[PDB]
């Protein structure tokens, strides 16, 4: 629980929570259609050789959504530890 940035804004295997959406961008709908809703765990598998699109796993299975879907996703970042520079 924090002031959220957008999921565009994250980086490779990273675990994220859906604080909220950006209504009425209509790409909310989309999001919401693909089964992202407030609570759920993004975990970000990779982005693509172009940094758009990326590929996300949620709800249960593994898929790829782009940079502007990610951009009206506001998301938390829930992983602190050491990362891994290599």
């Amino acid at each position: 629980m924090t002031k959220g940035i957008g999921l565009n804004e994250v980086e490779i295997k990273s675990k994220v929570k859906v604080i909220g959406i950006v209504p009425e961008s209509k790409v909310r709908r989309k999001i919401m259609d693909m089964g992202i809703v407030r609570g759920t765990e993004i975990y970000i598998e990779g982005k693509a050789p172009m940094g758009d699109p990326i590929a996300l796993r949620l709800r249960g299975y593994s898929l790829s959504l782009r940079k502007s879907e990610a951009k009206d996703i506001l998301v938390e970042v829930l992983l602190e530890h050491h990362h891994h520079h290599h």
